[PDB]
């Protein structure tokens, strides 16, 4: 009897459906007189109309039907909204369920509450027109389109009984990120994870053009969505009397198959990739609004996308049409005198946490358990002498991540775009593998590292991975993203969205608990260009992240493996941040042991006393580095200067936290003027060697008292192919150019260092000539060790 | 069957009782090995013991019995703890009920959760030893004793079905604030408010002395507590087998009488002051711990107050006694292997919001509805000419408060220590009256303004009034406190406690929602000394409040009635602050109309253009005032200077927000250096006339670029009796001394203003001589108006 | 019982604010004494049991503490109310580079420990140690006869060297008392700001920046010929702050060498 729809139940569901639309339209238009007790007047209409209408009925259409199956089958559901402009529909149902009144006591279920509820939407000092963090039961802001689908899969991970109902607009489906995220079914495990129920809201139109997926034939539509690995179900029409029963049956069909798929997998009898059920919903745009405006068809057309009538404040004719639109919902039979929904509506409202707007998963910070972090000092490489030993920088991190996975079998995950092996993090493969539910071959047994139980997820689409991870954190869990720095620009749009979400959730919204940080590891830099990656890779992603703020993003550039461990250990505890860690996978020198590394990362920036020779004296120059390749060149330059200028006093400063350079006025995390003057003196030149665009340092540290003595060398440009030393020579960040820069800046070396400066230019000439002759650097360059 | 206790139920209750004690002792002592699976070793004991034990069993003893009646009679209860050092008992029951795990997912109900639960208590980076805001279901921090009782009555207000079980230690009862707060029964309305169930924990001892209330005879104890208006019930003994049944019966007896009292009152058949039930509980201190230590009796003695054995880390003998103490609870039969309580314990655990640790009343900010504030401009007095008309300053505020009460019949209240009539706020009496359930006489009909339905509360004890209001706010409601400035020092201790509570709730605790502000109106100043109040009243309370922070307290000194309205309207919307408004009740000049007043209070500080004559030019001096009496003298001095020095250019600045003077580095609310330099120039003398101790201005504004030109005149001292002008002359804040101060500071007036300065001193001589001759000031002083 | 050595009893956010309230009355009716050790406490109590028309407020701590002055030296110190400690100083016959002043007993210990740290790492640095018992001596003699003269104040605290004042109370109270002095622009007061819920004695001093390590850092910042030369020591001092906080969060108490610190030299 679950598939069939009772006429009595059909009426109450239809009653809820119209009331949700009525509240949605009231939010768009009304600022006063919520229930039409008195004739509508221009003083009740909002001056500026920013809400969108063409998607609201469809979202409410599915939402009321989703609540039906929760009441019947006791399903645990989440609502993820593709078109973020359909916010009124979600809020209206949130208010109808009673969630919004509990979260916001001002907007009660009354006439006075409705006046506040209607006036707040898309209003200065109110709430936005998208699924902002202020929305109860919202994890995804659909303002930027293409990421709703991935967030459904991310939230589904390690939530076996959860079902995430993600509604997808046809226009959104034309975007690149969402077209590739359909293949996320291959990495979702039916045994341990929940289900995603994709609903294609094929209203037929974008803002102003028809959606191609609508204008592509039905046969090719089913062909496209079986090739994605889904079992597609089609509900088409325009008359709700037929569509109420038809749609209810389809949703009943889908849930049984989802449970049948999960029952088959968890029993172990069918350990294969299943054909997940997906719904294709073709309904008119602006479904229950005006039919035509000014002789142009509006309903079921792109003209209904935002607002069918935007001149209602001007001419009374549309004003009467607006009031006629509102009364078509028959609000008199939907709300009582007080302003609450009628008891028929309250009957079909789910109860407590079973409500999709009050599910604690959406406010994931309440479901967040801190990771049991093993002591990273067990994985710290031994550094008996600083800078005299070489070890692979990322491998200790891989071993540390291995022990985190061991102690957090479900709460932690790894995400990587087919680069985990290249990034040299294979230590995690010793305890787990990579997720794969596609076809398997015996050749995968040797080094495939493929298993459905794996805690590491791999796909070449960087958009898919970022959406997977962001949803995983917002549901109250932990993760770590590792990728090349060359392709970081691909996810720049997605990072902005998540940073937006975190910043609002901290300051504006008070009831949203903190979630875990977004930890990103840019594992291959632009200085050590390996085989893969384009020639002109740029560090520009770092500039984009620092663009957001110091109070939501953190940038770490640890010099060695022990600093990488301390940084990763520190950032696996921080909550409301986007942590971007820039480290290189090549074999590098090691500088700090576990104790010294931990103190260094706690400060974020500090003097290296072994690399300095200014103890108990005023340094003639401060050499600072931020990175690992540039740190090596800065250290090598320091060694050269001390050989040729024994009396020269050099203070070596290494900075790991980029944002420490900002003054404490901008953010509390930054250094004070006294602290900054202690590290970098008030009047001596600073030769800063930065892994990135040099101006980023100037943007951060322009307010310092010694900024006029700050001289930053960083990434400028590249040739087609360069050796590691030649590439550093092109950007003037190599050891020889840095030594020349120190000679130019130190006042008592311009006259005295001329002969050394000529010798340094000779070395630049010799190494370039050798590079063009052999294709690599000289052995003494590759095996350079810290002297002294 | 509710009164009698079943043996099966007695066992489960006793099982819960011991488990709560066991967790309490574990928190005090253990940092590792929560369940005694392995022999106790010194590495499991906490290094420093800061918890208190002598009160923990008593609190848990009542708590388990309170949960009994919640499960039986479905009562809505709150736990308010007198002795705040009994925090472990509350936390243990909070953990047992499951509340703590939901709020804190790290401290789960397992062995691993218990390890975190035990290690956190009284630990660096953990939680405190008192009922801090981090405690679930806590409104009152009992660290400072004497205010638990008043907070019970405050939370009870306008919560008719709530019952607040407040446990009171006998030592606490010796304090002044709690002895007088027993009479709060007379102001609690059984018809509209809930009940308070006072439980006297008469353990017989303080920290080191016997409690007098224990050593006073039982007959005189019952005599004392019937004189307070309570029906006292006595439960005495030391054997829990008898005391379990006896005390269950007594609690059953009390609830029925409380419901009978409420049933009689709400039916209207008995509208008299009832004899509320109160429990006197005499149990040994350190009830279930060691009997004797080193030959000294510990249990049932002051030696058990904090820690019965504090050398357990030193000698193994006490270490074995400690482990013997833990095993007396028989933990093997109380927790399973995993670390959760046994299913017998879970049976008697209340469910959901019926749990006293998860009652949403305690986290009152979730229950907070913003006040429907009428437009204050309806009550604004007309000021056609600034400073040329006189009106009573506080009466418009009384009318505004009247309209707030009208639109907020239950959410708002007034609190005053027998000064509302004196403060001239009688406009509120037009709609409501004052609470009184004592004897009534026909003489009260004329101007008594007494009724049980009143929204204004009056009692001469300032301590109990402050406790009433703080609890009212922390339960999610609104209020306004009006009192003299002379007696503000009385509540200084209480204000510190509430400010402490707010500051932690904002920064540390994340799940506690904001509550309404604490609004205090110091309605009678020290300059206009009326009949009542001692001669040497000081403004020192203002200095005490500014000690706390600019981020939790705000000080407002509005000059006129319209500024008082804007300030009160602004502060009735702010949430997490202690707002202290200093205004005077006397007839004063009016300076700003509704529009100009609102702009002024929005800035908090700004130039008065009508009182200035420096438009389009650099002012020779800046005259600033903060208050209303000192504003009049500053204005009168400005008038004198302009009459005698027509070329002199004076900028008049009035400051309402005191904390705007602090630089923006300390707090965002403060002015920037550019903004401050705009109001007070970078190089001209500032003659600041402050209502308070002059050093407070220097503390706030010492970092400003022009602080070396800041010259503050304020309250120094008083004589026995002075006229308003003579008192200002003694403190050198009158118009004549201010004009002299301007002459001294302006560089081009030292030579040129000598003759005027002599004339000004003549006026000081003349007015003092007239004051000693007549006892009042001259008519031209009392009726001074702004010229020009 | 002071607020720095938080005992079992008492609320977490106890404040020294009562001292500020008393100083609001006058120097001619109230006296505030903060004796550093037991002998100084005896002389103060003996002196105040003879005075007639005053409110004497004596701030002392009950915990086990170091002892600094014997009966003869203690009595001379209380008679002055404020004086140089010659054993804790190393500037005899020379101009001190910095004046370290303390007012209290816990803050005196941290001020002494900071002095010991500075002398170990900067042997050439000359430090004058001043201890304050009578708070109101800091007020100039113009306000009250009991206060020090300008010449007397300049002798203790020089006219041009930085003063690192470690006060048991709100730091602004020192500025209210001694704003008129010729060297007030070089007076840098560290006192009670705020507390956490529960702290170890060293951690609580670290939160308020009155511990030995923060004071040593403050001296490095203020002394003109140490900004360049003391950078490496300042980094080491911050490492000690990091290490002791980490140990505090790990064990719940301070390290044994902190609890059993003695005056070297
Ligand atoms: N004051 C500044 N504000 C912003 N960006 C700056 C500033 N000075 C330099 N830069 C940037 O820093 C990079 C190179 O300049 P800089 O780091 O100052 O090295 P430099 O050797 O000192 N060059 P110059 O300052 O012209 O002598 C470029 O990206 C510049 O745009
Ligand atoms: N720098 C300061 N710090 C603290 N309090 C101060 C300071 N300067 C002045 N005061 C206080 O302010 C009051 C009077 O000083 P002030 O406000 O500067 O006016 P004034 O006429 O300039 N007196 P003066 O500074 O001595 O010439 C007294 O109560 C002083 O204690
Ligand atoms: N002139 C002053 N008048 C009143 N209080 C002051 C003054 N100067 C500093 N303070 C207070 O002293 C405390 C710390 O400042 P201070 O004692 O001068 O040490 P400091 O390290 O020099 N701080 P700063 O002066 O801002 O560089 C704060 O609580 C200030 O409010
Ligand atoms: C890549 C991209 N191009 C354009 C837009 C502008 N935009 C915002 S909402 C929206 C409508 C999405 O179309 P559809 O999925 O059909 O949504 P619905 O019909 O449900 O409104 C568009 C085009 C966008 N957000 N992203
Ligand atoms: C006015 C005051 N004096 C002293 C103290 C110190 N103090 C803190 S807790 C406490 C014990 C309270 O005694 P009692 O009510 O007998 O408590 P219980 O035996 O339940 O611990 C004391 C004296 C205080 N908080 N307030
Ligand atoms: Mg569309
Ligand atoms: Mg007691």
């Amino acid at each position: 009897d679950i598939a069939t729809l009772s006429p009595n139940e059909q009426a109450a569901i239809d009653a809820w459906w119209r009331a949700a639309n009525y509240l949605s339209v009231g939010q768009i238009y009304l600022r006063d007189n919520p229930l039409l007790q008195e004739p509508l007047r221009p003083e009740h209409i909002k001056q500026r109309l920013l809400g969108h209408w063409g998607s609201d009925p469809g979202l409410s259409f599915v939402y009321v039907h989703l609540n039906r199956l929760i009441r019947r089958l006791d399903l645990n559901l989440i609502y993820v909204t593709g078109p973020g402009h359909g916010a009124p529909a979600l809020l209206a149902n949130a208010w109808l369920e009673g969630t919004y009144s509990e979260v916001y006591p001002n907007c009660q279920q009354s006439t006075a509450g409705l006046q506040q509820f209607f006036k707040q939407f898309s209003f200065p000092g109110g709430i936005g027109s998208h699924c902002t963090p202020e929305t109860p039961g919202s994890i995804h802001e659909g303002g930027e389109l293409g990421y709703s689908l991935s967030h459904a899969f991310g939230a589904a991970l390690d939530n076996p009984d959860l079902i995430v109902a993600c509604v997808i607009g046809d226009g959104e489906a034309e975007t690149g990120p969402l077209a590739t995220s359909w293949h996320s079914n291959k990495f979702l495990n039916p045994a341990q994870d929940g289900a995603v129920l994709p609903i294609l809201h094929l209203n037929g139109y974008k803002i102003a053009n028809p959606t191609l997926l609508s204008r592509i034939s039905h046969e090719e539509l089913r062909s496209l969505f079986i090739g994605y690995g889904y079992e597609p179900f089609f509900v088409e029409g325009n008359d709700p009397a037929i569509l109420h029963g038809v749609m209810a049956s389809t949703l009943a069909t889908c849930v049984q198959k989802i449970q049948a798929i999960q029952a088959a997998a968890r029993s172990g009898e069918s350990s294969d990739r299943p054909m997940w059920p997906m719904i294709v919903l073709r309904t008119p745009k602006g479904w229950t609004g005006p039919a035509t405006i000014k002789g142009h068809v509006v309903e079921g057309s792109w003209r209904s996308h935002q607002v069918p009538m935007a001149d209602v404040l001007t001419n009374p004719e549309h004003l009467q049409l607006l009031e006629d639109w509102l009364r078509s919902y028959r609000p008199e039979e939907l709300f009582d005198a007080s302003g609450a929904p009628v008891a028929e509506l309250q009957a079909i409202a789910p109860i407590g946490d079973r409500r999709m707007s009050a599910n604690p998963v959406t406010n994931g910070g309440l479901l967040r358990r801190a990771l049991t972090l093993p002591d990273f000092r067990d994985q710290a490489v031994s550094v008996p002498a600083p800078g005299k030993s070489r070890a692979d920088s990322t491998r200790p991190l891989g071993q540390f991540l291995r022990e985190v996975i061991r102690h957090n079998p479900d709460n932690f995950r790894l995400f990587g775009p087919d680069e985990t092996a290249s990034n040299r993090l294979d230590a995690v493969y010793e305890v787990t593998s990579k997720v794969w539910l596609g076809d398997r071959i015996p050749e995968d047994e040797d080094g495939g590292h493929l298993s459905d139980r794996g805690r590491v997820m791999e796909i070449l689409s960087e958009h898919t991975l970022e959406g997977w991870l962001e949803a995983y954190l917002l549901t109250g869990r932990h993760g770590f993203f590792a990728t090349y720095e060359a392709f970081a620009h691909v996810i720049d749009s997605m990072v902005n969205q998540h940073a937006k979400w975190l910043d609002v959730s901290k300051r504006e919204v008070d009831w949203r608990a903190p979630v875990s940080s977004l930890n990103i590891l840019l594992s291959s830099t632009v200085w050590r260009q390996d085989h893969n990656g384009f020639s002109h890779q740029d560090p520009g992603f770092i500039d984009l992240v620092t663009n957001k703020s110091a109070r939501v993003t953190r940038i770490y550039l640890p010099p060695d493996a022990n600093c990488l461990l301390s940084v990763a250990d520190h950032c696996l505890r921080s909550t409301d941040y986007i942590n971007v860690i820039v480290a290189d996978k090549q074999s590098h020198l090691q500088y700090l042991d576990a104790e010294a590394a931990a103190r260094h990362c706690a400060k974020g920036i500090g003097i290296w006393d072994w690399a300095s020779n200014d103890q108990g004296a005023s340094p003639d120059v401060v050499i600072a580095s931020c990175g690992d390749v540039v740190t090596l060149e800065a250290l090598a330059a320091t060694a050269l200067l001390r050989e040729h200028f024994p009396d020269l006093k050099i203070r070596f400063v290494n900075v790991v936290d980029l944002f420490r350079l900002q003054p404490d006025t901008e953010h509390p995390h930054g250094l004070s003027d006294r602290d900054f003057d202690s590290l970098f003196t008030v009047d001596k030149p600073i030769i800063f060697n930065f892994h990135g665009y040099p101006w980023l340092i100037h943007k951060l540290a322009y307010r310092r008292h010694n900024h006029n003595n700050l001289h930053v060398r960083g990434y400028k440009e590249v040739g087609n192919i360069n050796t590691p030393l030649e590439l550093a020579i092109r950007n003037q960040v190599d050891r020889f150019n840095l030594a020349i820069d120190v000679i130019d800046r130190v006042p008592h070396l311009r006259d005295r260092g001329a002969h050394v400066k000529e010798w340094l230019k000779d070395q630049i000439h010799d190494h370039i000539q050798y590079a063009y002759q052999e294709g690599i650097d000289r052995p003494e360059i590759n095996q350079w060790q810290w002297p002294f």
